[PDB]
Formats: structure tokens, sequence, C-alpha cells
DNA sequence: ATGATGACGCT
DNA sequence: AGCGTCAT
């Protein structure tokens, strides 16, 4: 249980653009539409590195991080679009601007948290309440959920047939008389997300997938279950079966070292197996915060808020200088810091005009033959020569010595600490 | 020769 | 403040 919290207090969605950079290039160049294609950056080394892959190309085994020359061995008719290059480096402006298109549409429906260039969390709890009162007590037609999967259902032999059967079982057992039913609330959430996804596609051309659940972690997991161009509802009730065979690494934030340590120390494989440990046990192995989080998460419960944040908190530029291209002379170091600073100035000035804010700190980070060393200085003027000069100053004293030893394999300039303006 | 980003936690 | 983790 009577006092046992069930993590069913919110409706949260995660919207994720399908193969996003590919869709941006396909909208622009119709010749690429409905074809195996990929987006690459740079071209000289092994045809360039693939950074996005259409679903038609994925069927050939083409993946992210693949060299284009290698992808071509799997998929000889693979089509390619390449990232713009400016000032000697990859320039991602086209994709950031396409991102803004989508985020602005989503923000018409609800408060969003920008999670990445192509993902946003959506807190739908309020929107759902409103739609529930407007719908009187009327049942929800399957026609309102034309691209929705209900995870765990059903419980003919074609994929769409399965989808509908599952949706039918779900709707035919919904308690539409109870405006406080979590399952009803999720369902209405899914209706709204259908509407949001239709509006994005109508107004931009871009397709996306989505997950609808009671928190961000379940929403994100949900989103990945049926892709592309589909959405998945994960109810509280679906969690025990879903987690019983769900590898721990699939849950957001457990994909790395912590997740590996959970597996090794507890000697388990699946998210569900976490339930047999006390909260104190989990905290003993993984710390107070992680332990509490795991104990609740493996039961489908998570409280991280959808933060009201549509804009990035930092604006950064970086370039790697791998192998022999590593920077070995002072003049080399200065010229690239300047290149980075010039892109940074451009993006910052745009940012200040669009969003009425100004960055106040400049963070400089380098690697010598992830980050070796980060140093910050004040950012008082949007001027690329001053920023590049300042960046040099705060890193110049780590030259072991043109000449620059040891060679620099990465330069990175990041503007941070925004104040309103 | 992945590269280019971006949020947040720890001390 | 500077570094590490985890992610797209
Ligand atoms: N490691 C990376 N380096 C550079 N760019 C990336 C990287 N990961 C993702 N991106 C860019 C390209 C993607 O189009 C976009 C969104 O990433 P992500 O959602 O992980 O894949 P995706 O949108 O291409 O495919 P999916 O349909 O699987 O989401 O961000
Ligand atoms: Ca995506
Ligand atoms: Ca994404």
């Amino acid at each position: 249980g009577p006092h046992m919290a069930t993590g069913q207090d919110r409706v949260v969605a995660l919207v994720d653009m399908d193969c996003f950079f590919v869709q941006v290039e396909q909208r622009q160049n119709p010749h690429l539409r409905n074809k195996p294609c990929a987006v690459v950056q740079y071209k000289s080394w092994k045809g360039g590195g693939i950074i996005a892959v259409s679903y038609e190309a994925r069927a050939f085994g083409v993946t992210m991080s693949m060299w284009a020359d290698d992808a071509k061995k799997l998929c000889p008719d693979l089509l390619l679009a390449q990232v713009r290059e400016s000032r000697g480096k990859a320039n991602l402006t086209k994709y950031r601007e396409a991102s803004v298109e989508v985020m602005e549409i989503m923000s018409r429906f609800a408060v969003i948290e920008r999670a990445s260039i192509d993902e946003a969390y959506v807190d739908l709890t309020s929107a759902v309440q409103e739609r529930l009162q407007k719908l009187q007590g009327q049942p929800i037609s399957a026609d309102l959920l034309p691209s929705t999967y209900i995870e765990g259902l059903p419980q003919t032999v074609q994929k769409e047939g399965m989808r509908k059967q599952g949706l039918f079982q779900w709707l035919d057992s919904l308690q539409i008389d109870n405006l406080t039913s979590p399952d009803l609330q999720l369902t209405v959430g899914a209706v709204i997300v259908e509407e949001m996804r239709a509006a994005i596609e109508r107004e931009t051309g871009f397709q996306c997938s989505a997950g609808i659940s009671h928190n961000k972690v379940l929403a994100k997991l949900a989103c990945g279950l049926n892709k592309p161009n589909r959405q998945t509802l994960v109810s509280h009730g679906s969690v025990p079966q879903l987690f019983s065979q769900m590898p721990i690494r699939k849950i957001r934030s457990l994909g790395g070292k912590l997740g590996a340590s959970v597996i090794e120390i507890l000697g388990i494989e699946y998210m569900g197996e976490l339930t047999q440990f006390t909260e104190s046990q989990l905290q003993s192995h993984f710390g107070e915060k992680n332990g509490s989080w795991l104990y609740a998460m493996c039961r489908g419960i998570e409280h991280d808020p959808v933060k009201p944040r549509q804009l990035p908190k930092t604006i950064g530029c970086s370039k790697n200088f791998p192998g022999k291209t590593a920077l070995a002379t002072r003049e080399q170091v200065q010229w690239w810091l300047l290149q980075l600073a010039q892109e940074l100035e451009e993006r910052l000035t745009k940012d200040r005009n669009d969003n009425d804010r100004v960055a106040t700190q400049l963070v400089v980070s380098i690697r010598v033959q992830l980050s070796s060393l980060r140093r910050c200085c004040a950012l008082t003027r949007y001027d690329a020569h001053k920023m590049s000069h300042d960046a040099f100053t705060v890193i110049k004293n780590c030259n072991t010595s043109t000449e620059w030893s040891p060679p620099l394999t990465m330069l990175f300039l990041c503007a941070t600490k925004f104040s309103a303006s």
C-alpha cells in the first residue's frame, strides 16, 4: 504494498530521429532517398569515416565508424554524402540547423530536454492530463495509434499483423473510466507522440522513432525496440519479463565500466537479476548513489527529471591529428588553434544573436603523442585571434621542447558558463 | 586513423 | 578547478 512506490507518476517520451545525418542529406538530394547510403567525413583516408548509415545500407552490414572503402566491400552500390569541410575541418552546421528544426516542433507539444543533436526527452504528464479531460471518458481507437507497439504483447505471421494484435489486446483491457490509471496515461501519451511524430515528418520530412514509458531510462530503452519510423510503449507491468532477459549493458549509463563491474562482482547477466539484492548490498558494491539507483531501476523505477533545456550548455570545436599528422611545430599549433577559434567565434556570434546569451569561459584541451590536459581562461570577447592567442598561452608551458614535443594529437576549444544577455 | 562533439560525476 | 565516465 500500500505504501510501495511504483514509479508510475509521470509520462515520459524519448524521440530519436532515424539515421539522422543520412535523412538530412536525403532530404537535400532526392537521388539518395530510399537507397543504401551513408554519411562520411573526410575522404582521403580509406574513403572517409562513416558517421551515419541508412537502414537499407545496414542490411548489408554497414556500420558506424566503418571506413567507407571497407563499407564498399560489403555494399558495392553504397551511396555517400560527405560532411562539409571548412577551415580544414569537419563542419557540422547543416545537422545542427536541422536539429533546431525538429526541436522547435517538439517544443510546441511539451517541455523538452535536448539529449543530443537528434534526441529529446519529453515530459508529457501535463499534456496527458489535459487530453484526458478533453476526451471525456471516450475509449481510445486503435486508429489513433497507427505506428505504436505495446512491448510484451500479443501474449498472423507478418510484422504489422503482430503489431495490431498486441495493440488490440492492450486497448481491449484498458480501464478508460479511471483518469488516474498509469496504463491509460501512457496510452494517451502514445497518442500525443503519434501526433508529434506526424508533425515532425509533415513539417521537416524527417522520420523518427520514440519510446513512451514512465521515466527516461525506460523511454530510451523502449525507443530502441522497434526502429525505424515506429514507437514503442513500455508499461510498468511489462518490466519484469522485459528485464528478465535484458543484458545489463543495454540500460542507459550501464554500457561502460559500472555495468561491467555489476556483471563481474554480482555474477549476473540480466537487469532483472538485480532484484534479488538488498538496497544496502548494491550500495556496498557500487556506492550510495549508484546502489540506490540500481535498486530502483531494476524494478522499473527512476526519478531523473526531464530537464527544461532545449539549447546546448557548451559550444565546442575540436580536431584530431592522428599518426604522422600530429602537430610538431609551434606555427602549426598556432594555425590550427586559430582555425578552431574562427569556427568557434562564428558559432558563438550566431548563438548570442539567436539565444540572448554570452559564454564567459573558454576551456582549452589538448592531447600529446581522450584528454591529456584541460586548462580554462576567461572569454571576454568573441574574437578568434584573441581566443586562439589565449588558448596558446594557457597550454604553451607544456611544450617539452619548430618545435613542439611531444607532438599534439588533439586540439579542443570549448565555450562554457553562459550568462543571459 | 574513427571524428566531432556534449552532459555530468568525483575529489 | 581538472580529470574521468558515458553517451550520440
Ligand atoms: N560517434 C559519433 N561520431 C560522430 N557523429 C555521430 C556519432 N554518433 C552519432 N553521430 C551523429 C550521426 C547520427 O546521424 C546522429 C544520431 O546518432 P544516433 O542516434 O546514435 O544514430 P542515427 O540517428 O544515425 O541512427 P539510429 O536510427 O540508430 O538512431 O548523430
Ligand atoms: Ca538517431
Ligand atoms: Ca540519437
